[PDB]
């Protein structure tokens, strides 16, 4: 009677992980999709995982037949990938677990291997293939890829249950400033790729200054010795790849033209190897620090931002390619060349767009606010999405900035997890600038804080004419500190409900949010190791913690309402700002 | 930062409490209910408890307003008491935390104590008067009790916390067979009681039997010498009682007629001490085992029963008079002498509807499945809701059986656990037998379990013909066993969907829970040990594991639909076996 | 290409009919329903009968998948039986063919011969099992009986495709003066008999003047030698039957309790042959005429009646228990002794309701208005009809007078078709009287039809004051005739919407709907010949006929609204003549 007596029926799914080590490069990959209908049950009680109703036993040994809880073709249907907290009313505020399941057939047409892809599941996904467990992933922003080519036949069922639970222990933990969207929300693929085949491919501009170097690498998913042939036929390049064991790198000449949020300019590359072949569309620049200047192909530049979320009224996390389009354009429209993607891995589509229109970006874990850094399996967790994030994004030129958290506690162990976080971004990725964005030190009045030193860009939060109601607090702040590093300011702001009115002290109101950005900006323009800033935030999203009558549990503080129609008057505020800043380029 | 960056935000809350040692008895006392409407918010993570929202922070120490995530006046209204799942669609699967809150004036006509009683909350209540933490109660079926003298105010605004959250350490489990109803659901009422007044009152038949002797409890607030004087008119009874450190009993000659579901003869009794008075409305009966018999009033009886949840379409777990009175009603209809009230202690008025309208009960604490039977904390907590069910009821004739659990299995740590509970019940009160539901020993198809040595009366679940498909495992079951004390077959039965038809192998149709129903009468009745069977169960309640087409979230054992409207096939078969019983006296 | 290309495509199903023939009794014989739900497509041009979809070929001969316009466990479920127009407004007015699919498992626990019964279905039939065609069922009001052993497996697929096109050449036509609800409308059951099993049972008192000798009649699925033995305890019966060829008689001495309304005394009767048993339960009643007089148990009754629809707003044809038990209600509640059922065999239930509660009844096949009489399988059609009804109810004593049609031309071809049912009839009945409504003779305004020759009483349509707007033509009708046998007044009355009133010259409103009562009853009640009347009608009924804004799509004559919650005018008329009725005895 294990399903109704085993206390830890978890443990045994511990296995079969989905990892930065599995994922395989998708540039230029066809892909089918299982996107579509799939039956659902709702599992409160993570009855499948009890159960294991993806066994199918209908019958006993004697042939009789058994009760059963579920009926996989008889259930009801949800389109997937969805948020299903905006699929029904009734699942707003559900974040147990749901099991998907539908089938579809397969026929190799040559030898080949198959992964399965979910673009992203929140919060844990297990997979069923045929009656056996594939594996799990932990983590519910990044992709997850398993090798299924042992478990595939002709005809196929497919079981996901996923939990939207939050616990204590995970990145980011129960306690956050967003709202949890549960369930498989980006696409679910199949993929088929020759059995010795691309598993990772970066390419970059090698940040020496010059502007003439270019970097390549390659791994297979076999130690064999090997080349591969690489092609960017608009900058004349074809380089051989030498590769021992599987891996291999080069450096080569190049003068491509050098992409900024102005001039997006982008290459088609093309690399084979094997039967094999993947591609990319990438931008080549150089993104450095020195002394206090953020250098972009060279030139000391200004951040104007905006920081964003991952929110839709109608889809919740699962954006569309349109809205990332308006978010960009209206970015744009506001004056910014820089956004932070805040606190988790967005769809993957957004820094490609953001390569394709022009934006510079910040991307960023949920390593947010008490994190319980103690845990060894907790940092596992979290070096994990780090990993995952930068080897899916590590061709993204928009992409300037890794940030390893947000508001965490000056503490010993919090140093200790987060610098040596800081440490991986560094060594996954020698490219890009590791920042954070850390609370003001209230002691001091002062930006200081032990991450600091592991960072390359200080990023600073702070609410002065809001949850710090003196203003005078600012400019106290600001002459309190005098870092040897750039900083951005990566988050200032106030509520606003839309269309609610006040005096600029009523605050909530409109008036009172554009006089905390002028009042904000005043002082801030003059501040000469303020390299950036990407004020809180562009659009009002969903939030839990926000629960009266001019919140309506959302967050208020974004420039434009929820459905992005309606511009409050701060916007006009920083938008002025930002289009005096580009008229002095 | 201590709302964002503390980890263990409860452990500050976990004091004050109300236990079975806070409680007064009610029978007789005016009480003002605080029912209505309740301004509210859903509070997803525990935002209150952080921020501490009671404290109605609204400026600094400077004058300066703060930004606040609450609005208490202008919030929505949720009538309360309820089950917040059956309030609105969006709260079905909501199991988080809720905050409600209003205000209420007081005026002291003359010195006096005040408690607050919440009549049920399910699972964890937190409650704050006047911005200062009065306490919390772990538990979510039984009544709690705060003496609240030292908090009031001519105006007072009182905010109650409420968790609906599941844990494995808790009593239940988050695992169980029926519906997560969360919130306050019974009564909210304040009671004015003088300083020295009657804290427990206890009056029984004595078990010697005579039918002539009665015994009577009383313990005070204050550890006094006092006497108290008790007086039953319609007896010819007036006794005083002798109390020392607060306590006292007496034993005294009275003729009443003795209580039986054919004849529910009431008495009222009425208890003054001081200036204090209670009073109760009572039955007279003895219940006892010899051997394999069960005796009411001296006489050996079969009880004819059905079990029953708490559980309606439109209110949840928030049962009104009319629903009891009607499952009162539709279980004598059916023939019943008896019900099984699972799994948790129901609304007390229940009993109370019982003694009047003529029905022996089983009363039950939500000891099930995979309890942490080796953490003592989890042990207090169930310890707790058994005495402070057992002190709720004590005065109740139809009650005649408290069961310590269901269905756990045959562990060490299980039989030291649950055996010490046995041990309480029996110590807590010498008028009434105990039991527990025990699952059959599967490697022997026997009833032995090693709790049964514990236990008065043996209750067996067995679902033969359904979950045990072989009907042929039933009579086997019967011919292994042969204990020495009376076996009441807690559980039996058979899904069938209202109005869905099939042949009788169709498991899951009214047909085939027919059929099981005439093979589980066709053994049962006959085997001399049974003494009694309480079917599962007398109506469709809702249940997170059943996902099919054929249940669609409900447990579809009933003999009735959910809404009690239609009687299926199988009603009909129980209950002409019960009016069998009935006719042959 | 058959399923484009073939212009007869039904005619492949015209064989394995259920008809009179293969009816077997049902008395006293367990069934097991596939009542509940059945997974369903609206199939508007006939595809699945073109297509054959229940052949499920779902691969070519090469191993391809083939597309499919189907998916049967994934379309979705529809409650069975019901009408299909008052399931979901979309199929109010839809009355082409709908598929409905579901499963079942079979298990013979000793050799026996299974029948398919389909209550009821409108207008058409046709029965797939395990992907082979059954047969068909032709008519809409009557039970359907097919042999299903040699097709059962032990899963089992059914397919019912049901249509409900109205034609010229069926019974009725696609005119009459009712709604047209379509689909499986009554209980859809598997019946299990031995192979050698009653086929039909029919017991009646002789209609001798005695009242003291019973007739019974067995026939057996074998044309075999054997004997019966009926069984009636309470009058001390017990009498072999010899059967030869299948069939035998007996005529026996009994003293029963006469049937009647006011005293409807009923019996258990049960009879075995073999190892089959069948039982009824019946009531003995003499119906005769005699010259003018119809004569109950040997004494003249005036029938006091309403004419009734099986139609309700909610079920449309599908009446419940519950709505037959208000009819008979409401009906004795008017005054009624008598119920004409129009036009069409309802429920069996209704009738033996009637036996039970005390109603006379008049039953009737739906050859109505412009039947084709000159077209052979017409006339088989309606054959079959009228003797699946007398089978059916052969031992209803409430049942008196089997009619044969209602407003039919006076042709020549119409009198051969009639007549020969009228003899039809008689033949197959010898213990009731046979009837019909007919039109006035328009030429003389005259009682004169060439089919009453052929009938035992004479029913007349009228509709004086109403479609005859000049009431005196009712006396000159009364006087005009002088006929020899009983006359029943069969039908008329006027439309009165609900709450709409006018002067009583106002057609259409309540006030000349009771004005047209007063005269007709002021005349037929001093007309000696009038030995009753079923007034057009018990309640308002749903009719394609009727489109103004004061009859809103129903026909408007009843004597209550279409939700029987309101009693016009002109119910207290006729209930205060057939109260005076009852005075006088
Ligand atoms: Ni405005
Ligand atoms: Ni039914
Ligand atoms: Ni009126």
């Amino acid at each position: 009677m294990s399903d109704i007596h085993l206390e830890d029926y978890t443990e045994q799914y511990e296995t079969g992980f989905a990892t930065v080590d599995t994922m395989i490069f998708e540039g230029g990959r066809r892909e089918e999709l299982l996107n579509g209908g799939w039956h659902y049950a709702v599992d409160q009680y993570d009855t499948c995982l009890r159960q294991k109703w993806y066994k199918e036993r209908y019958r006993d040994e004697k042939g009789f037949t058994v009760p059963i809880d579920y009926s996989f073709d008889e259930w009801p249907v949800m389109q997937l990938p969805c948020s299903w907290n905006t699929i029904d009313p009734m699942y707003l505020l559900y974040e147990g677990s749901m099991v998907f399941t539908r089938k579809f057939s397969y026929i190799a047409e040559r030898e080949e291997t198959v992964f399965l892809k979910v673009g992203a599941a929140n919060y844990l996904c297990r997979v069923f293939l045929n009656g056996k467990y594939v594996g799990m992933h932990r983590g519910g922003s990044t992709p997850a890829f398993w090798n299924i080519t042992e478990y595939l036949k002709a005809e196929n069922r497919i079981v996901l249950a996923v939990d939207g639970t939050r616990r204590p222990e995970q990145v980011p933990t129960e306690n956050t400033d967003w709202f949890n969207y549960c369930g498989v929300y980006r696409d679910i693929a199949l993929i088929r790729v020759p059995k010795c085949h691309i598993k990772t491919f970066k390419i970059a501009l090698v940040p020496d200054g010059t502007f003439g170097h270019v970097m390549a690498k390659v791994t297979l998913s076999e130690k064999i010795t090997a080349k591969a042939e690489l092609v960017i036929e608009e900058l004349g390049v074809s380089r051989k790849i030498q590769l021992e064991n599987g891996a291999g790198e080069v450096v080569f000449d190049a003068k491509p033209e050098l992409w900024t949020p102005e001039k997006p300019k982008l290459y088609d590359v093309k690399v084979t190897c094997g039967t094999d072949t993947v591609s990319d569309r990438v931008g080549f620049r150089e993104i450095r620090v020195n002394g206090r200047d953020i250098l972009l192909n060279g030139e000391p530049v200004f951040l104007r931002g905006i920081s964003c979320h991952e929110d839709s009224v109608e889809n919740g996390k699962g954006l569309t390619r349109e809205e990332r389009i308006e978010n960009i354009r209206i970015a744009k429209e506001l004056g910014c060349n820089f956004m932070r993607l805040a606190h988790y891995p967005h769809n993957e589509e957004m820094a490609k767009l953001a390569d394709e229109l022009g934006l510079l970006l910040w991307e960023e874990i949920p390593v947010y606010w008490a994190i319980r850094f103690e845990r060894e399996k907790t940092y596992e967790d979290a070096q994990n999405q780090l990993r995952e994030l930068i080897n899916r994004d590590w061709n993204r030129a928009s992409v300037i900035i890794w940030s390893v958290g947000n508001e965490n506690a000056d503490t010993d162990e919090r140093l200790k997890f987060m610098s040596v976080l800081a440490e991986c971004a560094h060594r996954e990725d020698e490219t890009r600038m590791v920042s954070a964005a850390c609370l003001v030190n209230a002691a001091k009045n002062k930006i200081e804080d032990r991450l600091m030193e592991y960072l390359d860009i200080i990023g600073i939060n702070e609410y002065c004419g809001w949850y710090t109601p003196d203003f005078a607090m600012l400019p106290a702040l600001m002459e309190n500190s005098q870092p040897d590093k750039p900083v951005i300011v990566t988050e200032f702001g106030a509520d606003a409900l839309p269309h609610h009115h006040g005096t600029i002290s009523d605050k909530g109101t409109e008036e009172c949010q554009a006089d905390v950005y002028e009042k904000q900006i005043a002082t801030l323009r003059n501040i000469d190791y303020i390299k950036g800033m990407t004020p809180w935030i562009l659009y009002d999203f969903r939030c839990p913690r926000r629960t009266s009558l001019i919140q309506k549990y959302y967050n208020r503080k974004g420039l434009l309402s929820e459905d992005k129609k309606y511009r409050k008057p701060a916007f006009y505020v920083l938008q002025k700002f930002y289009e005096e800043l580009k008229r002095k380029e």
